[PDB]
């Protein structure tokens, strides 16, 4: 018995263009889809289905990735409020969190007949030889936020003996993945994951290891200097001027005093003691969390990334600009696009662990280069929302 | 003519909408007679069927002229019919075609009329031949087949042709079949005999499903004229391009010239269109004569020379890699050629784009690489190997220091001048024994009057008044002043992120003449260090320029 799925009123299904795919990805998808069809998971469709969702291939085995971003936004009432999955606050406090792919579970649950048309996707051909190969889903699709929402009840039943036997193990389902946390020693943790895989293995379903307790802030670092130049104080005042827009209690009055008259940039200007007091007092505030900043569940999360050079990237997560919920850094035969996708995926997984939702990314790359290359390195089964931004020149050095 | 026994495509109207009920306008006797003759003939062929008066839907009919044709106005029905999936997401490019031993063109005869319409949807296609004047009830018909001018026809036909071709495709994987509108383009590497036989097997499989195709004597011979292209057995080209000789060029003639040159640009290398396009800038009428500028005349002449002798492209060999070569032509103009075997181009193209107001050759080159990469994935399903007029060192220096994630796939330097370079570079640290200029600009929002100036550590000073200005313009003007009065080495301190931002990206070309003047200065300089400070915080020299430029302004 299929659960009926109703779209958000006033808006209809997704009509998103399929991106050009290489020959190897097309052939990989044709092979996958021929197989799913024989198994009745998907069916070939007619032209009377005007809907479309993009499809991609990722990795040694090729796997299908359906971009349900638009369908998910259009079904938000269903998966978020109607059939919401509660996020545990304890997960971010665990010594180890193991991420397990549980997407194969969804293929055993039939999709509501009157919702299937909205899961439409096309396999394109090279040089437009043939019209695309069109399919729709007959079962809960991987990548659609409604799939874990519907499967919720079956997941609870599967995990019930395990949860009863392990009361201090946190299990969170987000999209196609299970997040399993414990404060156990690494060996005992890995032993309990194998036990859970055995439980999953009895219902069909078949890792990636995080350490959230070791996740720490990227404080705005103020230099430690032997001798300070006019240029160094100027760099320091701008950096402090901006940190004061986010942190309660920052002061620059004493440091600003030093900058009197029109001086040469290289002039070594001997420091004071009250200026030294400011530095140390600001340093103290900079290492601690931001006072008065709390996550609002009704608001979207934003992630900002800056290229810092030498394979280093900085990022900030916020809901209101300046108001940082989390800051961090990512460090690397790796290119900028490969480094950027790795950072996006790392920031998303931390965001899932901490808030139970993905951020919208502000990416310092050209829309087109990102659109051509992102899949070459993408490894997750989810895709966050993203925008293309032109990184302001000073945000970079203030986060350096 | 047959009507395919294929399964019908279920069609629906848009939710909350009923079929059309649009009144038939009284027709002339000659029009009524013409329609009656047309309709009785289509009814006998199975195309339409007579209906009772119980059906409340109606679409208007018209007839136009020794033969007459029936025009059905499906505008109302089309507005009420559901949306269909897009027919094709692109059109095949000749350069993506592989060379086959034999290829034949099969056009399907009376395509839409050869495929049935959803029985439950036929009622909405109802039309009336009016009787002479008001008088008596009209003759009523509904369609049994896909009507011409109906929304769903292109999609339903294509979908029907796909379901039909399916079993034939499975049992013949070494046969290429292109689906284009009501045509089939069929290619194989079999010797004449078994190709002619496979064509007959195809034709016969098609007739079993209601579709008629031409036979050996009626089927077209190469070169195939198709979509402005010429497809020969060993090469392809664009159809003849004739650039008119005119005494006076109108907007319409220039627009037609640009379209022709753009079309030729796919296979003829070096085609330029920048100077011809510039003429189309402004509020100018279709028939308004535009005098050709010197540059437009020069560009026209260069193009006539390129087009003088015929140029062809070759077909794709899937075993070889694709090589893409790019050259800088000038004023934001780039040109490229794609080949597999040195100098036998599969295709050519051009790139010219203003991606912002301020740019450089390094950014333009990456934009052209991305545009070519996209195109290769569409045409060939693979990215090409690039040969670029930029040194690995220039690229490495640029990618490393730029704020944006930028990447070029597998490439090699090729010494084809003009080479792509960075014209200047900003210092990383303040210069010792160089004058520090503190710059500022201020502009009054009501009067649009502004001031640009500088105070130095060497006690120097200047203030210039500006008339129809903006804060941004004054801040850039202030940087220009400092650059003009400094000599070989400078340290500049601005409170403008906007100005800092532009200069840091190392532009070499701009839409702003002021930015171009700043550029021509930066190039001349030996060393420039540019720094930023927050405004109105009482910072050193910044507070001093602020008072100077603010006087009589803010
Ligand atoms: N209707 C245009 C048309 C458009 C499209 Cl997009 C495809 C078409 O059909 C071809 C096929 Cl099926 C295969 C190779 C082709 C084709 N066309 N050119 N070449 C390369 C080629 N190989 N061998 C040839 N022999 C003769 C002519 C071209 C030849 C046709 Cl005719």
């Amino acid at each position: 018995e299929t659960v009926p799925v109703k779209l958000k009123p006033g808006m209809d299904g997704p009509k998103v263009k399929q991106w050009p795919l290489t020959e190897e990805k097309i052939k990989a998808l044709v092979e996958i889809c021929t197989e799913m069809e024989k198994e009745g998971k998907i069916s070939k469709i007619g032209p009377e289905n005007p809907y479309n969702t993009p499809v991609f291939a990722i990795k040694t085995k090729w796997r299908k990735l359906v971009d349900f971003r638009e369908l998910n936004k259009r079904t938000q009432d269903f998966w978020e409020v109607q059939l919401g999955i509660p996020h545990p606050a304890g997960l971010k406090k665990n010594k180890s969190v193991t991420v397990l792919d549980v997407g194969d579970a969804y293929f055993s649950v039939p999709l509501d007949e009157d919702f299937r048309k909205y899961t439409a996707f096309t396999i394109p051909s090279i040089n437009n030889e043939t019209p695309g190969i069109r399919y729709q889903y007959n079962v809960l699709p991987q990548g659609w936020k409604g799939s874990p929402a519907i499967f919720q009840s079956s997941m609870t039943k599967i995990l019930e003996p395990f949860r009863k036997q392990n009361p201090d193990i946190v299990i969170y389902q987000y999209m196609d993945d299970l997040y399993v946390g414990s404060d156990l020693e690494i060996g005992q943790h890995r032993t309990k994951i194998e036990e859970l895989r055995q439980h999953l293995l009895r219902w069909g379903l078949t890792g990636y290891e995080l350490h959230p307790d070791k996740w720490t802030v990227q404080p705005i670092v103020l230099p430690e200097k032997d001798s300070w130049t006019v240029n160094d104080i100027q760099k320091l005042v701008g950096k402090l001027n901006w940190a004061s827009q986010i942190y309660p209690g920052i002061k620059v009055r004493q440091l600003c005093k030093l900058l009197r008259g029109t001086k040469a940039l290289t002039e070594v200007i001997p420091l004071t003691e009250e200026a030294e007091l400011e530095l140390a007092e600001n340093r103290e505030i900079l290492k601690e969390p931001v006072h008065g900043v709390y996550y609002d569940p009704s608001k979207d999360l934003i992630a900002e990334i800056q290229k810092q050079g030498q394979g280093q990237w900085t990022y900030q997560i916020y809901q209101e600009p300046f108001k940082n919920l989390k800051t961090g850094k990512y460090a690397r035969h790796t290119n900028d696009v490969k480094q950027l996708t790795e950072a996006v995926q790392k920031i998303t997984t931390e965001s899932i662990v901490i808030w139970g939702k993905t951020p919208k990314f502000k990416l310092p790359i050209q829309k087109e280069t990102w659109e051509t290359w992102w899949t070459e390195y993408w490894q997750a089964t989810w895709i966050p929302e993203w925008e293309f931004v032109n990184t302001p020149p000073l945000v970079k050095l203030w986060y350096q």
